């Protein structure tokens, strides 16, 4: 166990240190427990105000706790059925949840850079969290955007030009993380280890050998806004704006 007025039940996950779930035994409010950048990360947190970014509660030092908003859904990645993915209905929604909680995020000059279905909890309600800053920095401050020169994130979600340039921007490399997680959960499947020249998945990619998977398995409205995301040149990449204007962005969609 307990730590002042909350007490902790189980060991929820772990990132890396150990996700627990606290209870204030007394006015049984329930939230989120981290046990363990961490110095920015409680920083970047403490900015964080959307309803579709975990919230920070505050933390206590004692091994810092930091103590976030709770959400009972667990993990994105678990609602991924492996080489199935998901509904359609249900993977759209999430990917509208989770622009809204990159726009945010973008707005406020921050940039996430591990955006994975790990790191993309769910509430009692199914609303989807953007969770897990610990990799997160500034990209913009005073109005003034800093290029991005450090290499952080997950190697099948990073995009191609943080492999290969010296300085790159920080928005289209989130965006293209969004890219693959919107192929996962419609394909149950990443499309490469890496998006490099070395890597013969992303290869067939550029070469359009959509016939192949996991692109076969994605319907072709989704699969022509993967087509803008994916894009190897990071200025051609598509931009959040332009993501809301999509054909299937926009598409109504029915479970069942
Ligand atoms: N802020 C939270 O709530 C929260 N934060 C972090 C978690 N785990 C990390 C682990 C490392 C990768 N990123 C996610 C986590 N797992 C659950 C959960 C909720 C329900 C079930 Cl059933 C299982 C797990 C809830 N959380």
């Amino acid at each position: 166990p307990f730590v002042e007025d909350w007490d902790l039940v189980q060991t929820l996950g772990e990132g890396a240190g150990e996700v627990q779930l606290a209870v204030n035994r007394v006015t049984e409010e329930a939230v989120a427990v981290k046990i363990v950048n961490i110095k920015k990360e409680i920083c970047i947190n403490k900015m964080l105000n959307h309803e579709n970014v975990v919230k920070f509660y505050g933390h206590r030092r004692e091994i810092q706790y930091l103590f976030l908003e709770y959400c009972s859904g667990g993990e994105l990645f678990d609602r991924i059925e492996p080489d199935i993915g998901m509904p359609e209905p249900d993977a759209q929604r999430f990917f509208h949840q989770l622009m809204a909680g990159v726009v945010y995020l973008h707005g406020i000059g921050i940039t996430h850079r591990d955006i994975k279905p790990e790191n993309l909890l769910l509430d009692e309600r199914d609303n989807l969290k953007i969770s897990d800053f610990g990799l997160a920095t500034v990209f913009r401050y005073n109005n003034r955007e800093r290029l991005l020169n450090k290499m952080c994130g997950t190697l099948p979600y990073v995009a191609p030009e943080l492999l290969k340039r010296r300085e790159f921007h920080a928005e289209p490399v989130d965006v293209w993380s969004c890219g693959i997680v919107l192929t996962a959960m419609l394909a149950g499947e990443l499309p490469w280890d890496q998006p490099s020249d070395s890597c013969q998945e992303y290869s067939d990619w550029k070469e359009k050998k959509t016939y192949l998977n996991p692109w076969k398995k994605i319907d072709s409205a989704p699969l022509a806004l993967l087509h803008k995301i994916l894009v190897e040149n990071p200025s051609a990449r598509i931009t959040i704006p332009d993501i809301k204007k999509d054909r299937w962005y926009n598409k109504p969609l029915k479970k069942g």
